[PDB]
């Protein structure tokens, strides 16, 4: 093996999944989310069972197709080698409904895939992944997307200020983006705050809170009542929330 | 080494060894600490014998009256993430008995049933969120993952010294604890959740005492479940495409029943 090699390496280490530009993909279902939402398959690695599923994806996705044995997958029976997108923050589309996430300096790359799952349960139209943080293409991102990934737009932005200049391009198309940051000890709980407007959400690291760059762009800042000082939430439970909270009032009126 | 050591790294893997054993391993100076604070006996505390130890590790080690052995660093690589912290302390704690009478039934009761989960990881962060959010406790059915796995300890931050969650082999324990709530004066009502729910959450009375049934990763609540359901409510979803992580939705609608108990909207 020694291209199997190549793809080992993208189940390990970030550095390597930068440079190939593609990332591993596992399960019938993400792959074929990931056919349907124009993401490219430059792969197909398939396993003698089979399912109903795996078997029409052979037959109907036409790129390089691979059998492996079962010792080398490594518990899964298809996996495919899929093309990662530019960092454009364009791939997010900005209407008069806006409602947009971004998870600053996130540490745990599964909170990273939760926020997808949930942003994409729940309606939002994308998230930004800010600054130094763990990468949204890690397996155990890709993973607990469970296949939003592809149906709703992450964006990795090393730069606070490219955030901005986005956002200040938004606003100067008629769309009022108010930036709101959360935190345990806000100025306003969630549930008095108007989610009708677009809004983009900022949501913090698991260790710090947001960073204090961020709570002084934040038009307004808000919170879920708590019972206690020794409690807190975890930031995929917090967002998935507020996330829900905005719902609410959409609906609601 | 020790035939001691041998007998702790066996509360790391299955599920009847720490129940058997009547105990389990916290982890870390801030968790031990909460244990000792909620009043959980500690049977020994372990600690570095190559010592850095901090300021913390040592306030424990001369606060807790308890038996307290050095181990070397190594050794006490049992578990932490095998790739994310060494320990300085690790207390092995006393498990308490399965009894549901742990968990306190007030007219305003608000609680949740976690039933046969796949992940130990969502145990824990309900766990925390039920805590947080003014929960009163958390009952886990089945024998699948479990409320004393490492994970599951790790992901409550802490919660699970102060919120009591109790284990249940099947739903029939759960019901004659019920009926006997009922009975003595509070009307509880089992509210399943699913995503295809009868009604919408923000539509349901969660003033009322409430016992809220949240599904498994995979399966969703079983069909025995459904069945004793009095009422079952939905988040609403974008499509017919994706779906919510357990812990996650289990957040969004205990913050729902914390928002309606904020007297009213
Ligand atoms: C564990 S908290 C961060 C810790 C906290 N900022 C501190 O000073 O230690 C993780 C993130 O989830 C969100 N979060 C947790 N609890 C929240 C609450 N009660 N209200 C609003 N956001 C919350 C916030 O966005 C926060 O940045
Ligand atoms: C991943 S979901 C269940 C999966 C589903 N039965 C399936 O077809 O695979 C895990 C649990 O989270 C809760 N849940 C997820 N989405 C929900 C929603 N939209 N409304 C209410 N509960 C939800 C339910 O308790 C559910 O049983």
């Amino acid at each position: 093996n020694a291209r199997f090699q190549q793809w080992q390496a993208l189940l390990g280490n970030r550095n390597k999944r930068t440079r190939a530009g593609e990332f591993l993909v596992m399960g019938v279902r993400p792959i074929s989310l990931a056919v349907e939402h124009g993401w490219p398959v430059r792969t197909l690695l398939y396993d003698r069972e089979l399912s109903k599923w795996a078997r029409e994806l052979l037959r109907t996705v036409r790129t390089e197709q691979i059998a492996m044995a079962p010792d080398l997958l490594m518990p899964p029976e298809v996996v495919a080698v899929v093309e990662m997108p530019a960092d454009d923050l364009d791939r997010i589309p900005v209407r008069e409904d806006f409602l947009g996430v971004l998870f600053d300096r996130p540490t745990s790359p599964g909170n990273i895939g939760s926020i997808i799952r949930s942003a994409d349960a729940l309606g939002a139209h994308g998230l930004i992944v800010a600054g130094h943080a763990a990468d949204v293409y890690d397996p155990k991102s890709v993973r607990s997307s469970t296949g939003s990934l592809f149906s709703l737009p992450a964006v990795r932005v090393p730069s606070p200020g490219e955030v901005m200049d986005w956002v200040e391009a938004r606003r100067a198309a008629g769309t009022p983006i108010v930036l709101v940051g959360t935190d345990e000890h806000g100025d306003c709980d969630v549930f008095d705050f108007d989610f009708t407007q677009p809004t983009l959400l900022l949501i913090g690291n698991e260790t710090a809170g947001l960073s204090n760059a961020w709570r002084t762009l934040c038009d307004y800042t808000v919170s879920i009542p708590m019972a206690g000082s020794a409690s807190s939430l975890n930031a995929a439970n917090a967002a998935t929330a507020i996330l829900y909270e905005a719902v609410r009032q959409r609906i609601s009126g």
